């Protein structure tokens, strides 16, 4: 393959977009002459390949060079979630419902699987050519693609703590699309949970009028972990189903 730049650099760790026989690729590069390596690598990688799903990113491949593994993973034009959000541009809004619920089944899938992602948020929700959203940025895809943090985790990562993240994710994607279609809304900012908050208040009227998505992500926005919905619950949701 042919390296064009570097998407990221860390210690032990690079990620290379490169043109792999006429196509574009993402090659994170890392050393596992270590057995601590070694094992660690396996597991990684095993946390993404264990997955089959549409929304979740695919590993092409693995291969060795000495002590250095090679993983070939999608190099996506469209960028993320964030990077469309930054256009500006108004998203339709059957649209969106079609990709949060994308969003959401990947979750359930993860979680169904043991697998809790740990960071979701939109620049971490890359897009596909077809333009299904695709989650990135966990296992060994790590570095391939606040208000976000669970109350609770201000006092670890849960499946409870990615519903909060995920909730936040489709509500910046709410306020910013509706004020995308009607300026008067004003530019959003995402809220932040008060001390002796219940629950983030959603209004209907900040998400352009739609009291059912305002519901859904009213009910992953619940500080007791306990009383948030899960992945399957808000998949339930009138909004999604």
């Amino acid at each position: 393959f042919q390296v064009l730049s570097t998407l990221s650099s860390t210690v032990n760790s690079k990620v290379y977009h490169a043109l792999r026989r006429g196509e574009h690729v993402a090659v994170k590069e890392i050393s596992i002459d270590d057995d601590a390596a070694r094992r660690r690598f396996q597991r990684e990688v095993n946390i993404v390949s264990t997955c089959n799903h549409p929304n979740i990113i695919r590993i092409k491949g693995v291969f060795f060079d000495g002590p250095f593994a090679y993983i070939l993973l999608p190099y996506y034009h469209r960028g993320s979630l964030r990077a469309l959000l930054s256009k500006q541009e108004p998203m339709s809004w059957v649209a969106v419902q079609d990709m949060l619920r994308q969003l959401a089944s990947g979750v359930a899938y993860l979680h169904e699987h043991g697998i809790v992602h740990g960071d979701l948020k939109p620049s971490n929700v890359l897009i596909a050519d077809d333009g299904r959203p695709v989650i990135s940025d966990f296992g060994i895809a790590k570095d391939h693609g606040v208000q976000y943090m669970a109350p609770e985790q201000l006092l670890k990562s849960t499946g409870m703590s990615d519903m909060w993240a995920l909730g936040f994710t489709m509500l910046e994607v709410a306020l910013e699309n509706a004020f995308f279609h009607d300026g008067s809304l004003g530019k959003p900012c995402l809220p932040l949970l008060l001390p002796e908050q219940k629950r983030i208040d959603v209004p209907a009227k900040a998400v352009g009028g739609d009291e059912k998505l305002a519901e859904a992500i009213a009910s992953v926005l619940v500080a007791d972990p306990g009383n948030r919905a899960t992945a399957y619950d808000l998949l339930a949701h009138p909004y999604f189903s």
